[PDB]
This record gives C-alpha cells, structure tokens and sequence, in this order.
C-alpha cells in the first residue's frame, strides 16, 4: 500500500462491479434508496498541520536546526507550497478529486436505480438532499447531483424537495441541513448554530464529549501507541532526514515547543495563512491549543501533509507545488504504515469500535440508524420521498460503520491499555473504514415487509452476522429482521427471516 489512512481518495468500482449487483427475488421491485457518504477529498481542513511545522522551520533556521541549506530549502519551500495551495483552494473545501468522485458516485447511483427514478419521475416522486452544513459536504453534494442529472439526462431535476433551512441560497440551496444525523458528535453545527440544551442531540453530543475526553482506558491505550518504541523510533528517523539530532534532542526533551500561534508559543494570538483572508476563511486561522511538543507530534504532522498532498492532486500546480513523498521513500515508507497505525489508532478508540465494554464511541450513530429506517417506513405509510441522499464527514461514517457491524467494523479491542489494537490483530482500517467519499447506500424493494441490500463504498455487502437475510447466500434482508438485528441486543428473527 501507500498508507493515506482516512484520508486515501476514493476507489470507484470497476465497471464488473458496478453491472453485477445482486437482483431481488422475484415479485420485488424498487420503491426506495438512500445513503449517507463522506465528503470527496479535500484540502487540509484548517491551518495546523503545516502551521505548526512552518514553526518548528522558523525555530530551525534560527537556531541552525536543519542539517544542510539544500534541505531547509527543500522542506521550507514544500510548507509554502502545501499551505498556498490550501489557501486559494480555501481551507477545508473540497478539492477537485472529490468534485470527480461525488460526481461518479451520483451517475452511478442513478444508474443503480434506474427503474426506481424514472418511475419517479413518471409520477411525481421527490428527492431529498440533505448536508451537515459544513461547505466540503454541501459541495459533495452538488457535485453528486450533477453526475446524478447528467446519467438521467436531467428528467429528475424537478424532482427535489425544497428545504425548509438549505444550506446556502446558491450551489447549496437544494441541501437540507441536517446535524442531528450528519452532525451528532459536536453540540455546535457547522453553520454556527448549537445543539440545545436538554434535546436528545446535545444529550448525544455533550456525553460523547465527556465520554472521551475522561476516559482512562482509551488514554492509556493512546499512551501506549504513542511511546511504542518502533513508532518513536520512526519519528526519529523521519524527522532525522530534516533537523539536526541536537534540534530533535532538545524538542524530545521538552526545550522546545510550538503552538499554533504567531510565534509559536502558548501566548502568542491568533496565527492566519500567509495570504489567506480570515473573514473569508476563518479555517485559515488555526485552533491556537494545538501544539507540537514531542518527535511524535512533529512526525506525525509531516505525515498527514504527506497524506493529504494524495487528495490534492489537481491543487498541486503552477508555482505552488509540493511534495513530501521524498521523505517516506525506501526504509521511510514502512515508516508512513507505522504512523498510519497511530492515527487510524486514534480514531478507532475515540470515534470507531474502540475498546470492549462500552458502546459510548458508537452510538452517538444512533439517530442516523434512526432515520435510516425511519424514510423506509415515511416511504412504506405513502410518502413520496423515494430517495434520501445525505453528505457528512468521517465523523459520521466511523461510528456509523461500528453501530451497523459493517466490515472493518466488527472488532472491538482488548479491555486493557497493553493489549491495544494493531494492525495485526484488528480488521480496522480508516483507509477501508472511512476513505474520502466513503458512503453507505441502501436499496429497498417490495412486494408485505419491504427487503433491503447494502453498498459499502459501492461494494455490495451482507448485514452484520447475527442478521439472516431473505434466503441462504442472500444480501437482502427483510426491514423487519433489520429492525430487530441492528437493535443494541442483535436478535434476528430467524425463519421469519426468509421469505
């Protein structure tokens, strides 16, 4: 592999794939679908990353810390031209990579479904869009609908429902925006409103919070991962192609240390892009806490400009160009896995399947399950929605994958802070997981209780082992046998299962 962890652009389906789903059993037909999916790939989400290594740089040179002018230059002149690129791009906003892949994905899901929406479109069937409000996901979302109206040469474009609260007055204004279930692991949403005290979503939120920010075993676990001595021994070596051992000594030992901040200290105000307008793009300007006060941090950071770069590919132009893949070449290539593992480590315990015992990291999920079922039956009762297309974050996707049981999803980690998730003794991956663009998708037939199949990132997969589907060796499930075997205890219905 290559390592991009959760932020590995998205793999389309082969044509075979795409034209040998599964057909329902005879007598079903198509009546709904629905999906929640990632946003496309995207520039760094705020000024962080190559913030702080820009002030670790401006320590360096000028304390003498970088191991040869040739190399200060080289290191120096990638920071600028990753941080240029994010700011004519806008910090956090999508890239052109994942303009593509929303836009496939939409053809595609047109061209699943195409009994489905031209019989809508016959008879009046609606559409409804629906984003977190954060701009990446709002644009998805349109890129979607574009690769949507081109594979069916625009004959469901007045098939959409109107918002009651769009997410913009513009490209966005066929988006409902919805952080009950696109947003539920934040009390604020991303269009500046919060969550209200003493509802069910701040309730969701606010424990998550709390949840994780006090919880010892997934701290320990992180302790864990963070001092392995392989994986401090890799940012050694990885930050050992740049900075002199004296400047890396003195950061390991705590004599250095750099905050997101003017000029790197705990003190020292807000710190915005070079170029970049703070009023336009306030993700310019970076959250002033974070911080690099150790090997790891700084390797680690390097490593995530080495990952996003993967998503920024049509960014990486004119006279702002950049490349950090001459610093994981040969021996330091094994060392991205390494760092991979910690961030996808990070991940799994606070936001994925996490430690066993609990179930507090996923079932922050639950309203989104919730409404996953709850359209099937508006559609059941009547309805005219037959297709309900959501557009969040990574956020949404890994406890939403854990909650279902989806593949890479199942595996809970040890109870304890030694015996900690690896590689080689978990299934979890954010590149499979969670990749940009990874997105969910159900398709509901009926006759009777409706039957759904499943797509994962356009894979057609089972429901998780304890649900029994229509027959043997079948994807579809009833959406009664869903209900009772995605509940917290996983009954399944057993022969009233099949058909």
């Amino acid at each position: 592999g290559r390592y991009y962890s959760s932020k590995q652009p998205y793999v389309a389906p082969n044509d075979a794939t795409a034209s040998s789903y599964s057909k329902a059993p005879k007598g079903y037909g198509p009546i709904y679908t629905e999906s929640m999916a990632r946003h496309g790939s995207r520039g760094l989400s705020s000024y962080k990353y190559d913030a702080l290594l820009m002030r670790m740089a401006e320590t360096a040179a000028r304390d003498g810390g970088f191991k040869s002018e040739a190399i200060k230059a080289e290191f120096v002149k990638n920071l600028s031209g990753i941080t240029a690129a994010n700011v004519e791009n806008g910090y956090g906003m999508l890239t052109g990579q994942g303009a593509q892949q929303h836009y496939g994905i939409g053809e595609r899901a047109y061209q699943r479904n195409r009994s489905l929406f031209d019989q809508a479109a016959a008879d009046g069937g609606t559409i409804a869009y629906q984003s977190s409000g954060e701009a990446r996901a709002t644009e998805s979302g349109e890129n979607f609908e574009k690769g949507f109206n081109e594979a069916s040469g625009g004959r469901l474009i007045g098939n959409v429902s109107a918002p009651t609260n769009p997410a913009d007055s513009g490209n966005g204004k066929d988006f409902q925006k919805n952080p009950d279930t696109l947003y539920f692991h934040k009390v604020q949403n991303p269009d500046g409103t919060s969550k209200v005290p003493g509802t069910k979503a701040y309730d969701i939120a606010n424990n998550y919070q709390n949840f994780v920010a006090n919880d010892a075993t997934i701290a320990g676990a992180e302790k864990t991962i963070g001092d392995n001595v392989d994986v401090k021994r890799a940012s050694h070596d990885l930050l050992s192609q740049i900075f002199t051992e004296e400047f890396l000594a003195k950061l390991e030992n705590g004599e250095y240390k750099w905050y997101n901040t003017t000029d790197g200290t705990k003190k020292g105000g807000k710190n915005c892009a070079p170029g970049a307008d703070a009023s336009k793009d306030p993700d310019a300007c970076g959250e002033v806490s974070k911080k690099i006060k150790s090997e790891y941090d700084a390797a680690m950071d390097l490593y995530n400009l080495y990952i996003i770069a993967a998503d920024m590919h049509n960014e990486n132009t004119g006279d702002h160009t950049f490349a950090f893949d001459q610093y994981f070449q040969g021996a330091y290539a094994d060392d991205a896995r390494m760092f991979a593992w910690a961030l996808d480590a990070e991940d799994f315990y606070e936001k994925g399947p996490s430690y066993a015992g609990q179930n507090e990291t996923y079932s922050i999920a639950q309203p989104l399950l919730d409404d996953f079922l709850n359209t099937i039956d508006a559609r059941v009762n009547g309805g005219s929605t037959v297709a309900t297309f959501r557009f969040a974050h990574a956020e949404t996707m890994m406890p939403f994958a854990a909650l279902l049981g989806l593949p890479g999803s199942t595996q809970q980690a040890p109870a304890s802070t030694t015996d900690v998730y690896t590689y080689g003794n978990n299934e979890w991956r954010g590149e499979s997981v969670t990749p940009m663009a990874a997105n969910v998708q159900w398709d509901v037939y009926a006759r009777y209780t409706p039957i759904v199949r499943m797509l994962y990132n356009e894979n057609e997969v089972p429901f998780r082992s304890e649900c029994t589907p229509v027959a043997d060796g079948s994807t579809w499930y009833k959406l009664t046998e869903l209900k009772s075997c995605l509940a917290a205890d996983h009954k399944t219905l057993g022969q009233d299962a099949r058909i």
